[PDB]
């Protein structure tokens, strides 16, 4: 008749990978005993999983979900490219990310005229835009890289989180199907194989298409025009979609929390090294 | 006879990815024909090389030599690591990088930055490992660091680093990191370099790789006084590139900004 506290949940979640809000227990005694013992149980599994990796090495599991995914993208056709991490003022305002908005507030700053990119939008962007100089068919790119924003004002658990986008600019008949095709090579590339699809309409979009793994956002995706094309020079249809990598990563694996699988220095492909 | 202008040579690299300096003419004529004929033709050059990635797209360049690398250290027993962007102060500190390199760094608020340098994660990540293994400790990195221009003597504010360290005590640790050098080398396509060992003060030794006279690889021999201030204590050799640097020495382009990050060039082309 008593269950895990809150912060014995998180201290769980911080060592081990199970499942654990769900356990039962007669009394506070009971409780705190099977608390050290599946603490116990989570600190040899630790130990198992680096051993693992110190005895056969691997590449990093973030990077193998990138490059899984990325090499998907290219045999469908799709421009790897890679733009900074910075990213000017006025590429905020063209987003519409102004001061008087409150996305404004997650933004880290560098100086007075540039920051670090929120998004992988800005900057892609500007490389769709440039090559529409240079072919008339559609252009198909994307981007995997660090983007920053801050946890209080975004009420997120990561501040730096690497995102994927995919775009395609130009006009499709087809575009929804087309768009949904470029998910499934996604979560395919990625094992994340059975997923639910959330078309909706919009004012803002043609339409909108948000996938979900059992209750939770994984990818956000839409089918253009949208009114921050005009100010990135852009006249005509898109379809894109964007994926938290770490997101997906932590549950393909089935870990805890998403600090686990990316870039950490306390965290190893899941285990705990500190 | 008459060369290049300035204002020639800077628009030649700006599509060209030839070499210009060196070039002589007779007389102005002859020197601002053959500048037009290398700027259609650059600018040729760069039209049918931006539309064939197009017609068949591919890895990044930059994703291309990363991955080239890595597996290579991999299959030398390397583990890769990722670190955040993001240091602590005391980090910096740990490092001696305190304000008396400290105008290079990026401050993000009143007590993190973004890093200078994989040292101050690579640090933590192999002294954790220690705890966990008596064989040698092998990790490597490749990620973005930061440094402002205005203080920094290179040309590149975002620059992609590769740092590899081998933790735990070894016969031959030169040769071996020599070893460890030449697997980055190779697998980068760039075999042909000179090393420069040197004896040291505050290392054991000091490797410096250079291609052409370019420092492309520094390169050491611990331990080295800022160990302790890590709770490391025990031999280590590492080694750090630039891999835009490597990049860009291997394809030849003519600066340091077209085969990296970037919004104007795409893999040695410009788009603009």
């Amino acid at each position: 008749t008593v269950k895990y506290t809150d912060a014995q949940i998180q201290r769980l979640r911080e060592y081990g990978n199970g499942t654990y809000e769900q356990k039962v227990f007669e009394d506070l005694a009971s409780r705190d005993a099977a608390f050290s013992k599946e603490m116990s149980v989570a600190s040899t599994d630790n130990e198992k999983k680096i051993k693992g990796m110190i005895a056969n090495p691997s590449r990093h599991g973030l990077t193998q979900l990138m490059n899984d995914i990325a090499d998907a993208l290219v045999a469908e056709g799709f421009i790897e490219v890679r733009t900074p991490i910075f990213i000017s003022k006025d590429a905020l305002a063209r987003m519409t990310i102004t001061e008087d908005k409150p996305l404004f507030k997650q933004v880290f700053w560098i100086d007075e005229k540039r920051a670090l990119r929120p998004m992988l939008a800005p900057n892609l962007y500007s490389v769709m835009r440039d090559l529409r100089d240079h072919t008339d068919g559609p252009v198909k790119i994307f981007e995997m890289g660090s983007c920053f924003r801050k946890e209080s004002h975004s009420g997120m658990h990561l501040e730096e989180f690497t995102m994927l986008n995919l775009v395609d600019m130009g006009p499709r008949g087809d575009a929804t199907e087309v768009l949904k095709n470029y998910i499934s090579v996604v979560m395919k590339a990625a094992g994340l194989p059975d997923y639910d699809l959330v078309q909706e309409e919009s004012d803002v979009y043609k339409e909108t298409i948000d996938v979900e793994i059992n209750g939770q956002e994984v990818c956000s995706a839409a089918v253009g025009p949208h009114y921050l094309d005009a100010a990135h020079d852009v006249h005509e249809p898109w379809s894109g979609a964007g994926f938290g990598l770490e997101r997906l990563l932590t549950i393909r694996e089935k870990y805890s929390t998403v600090k686990k699988g990316g870039a950490s220095i306390s965290y190893l492909n899941g285990a705990k090294i500190n």
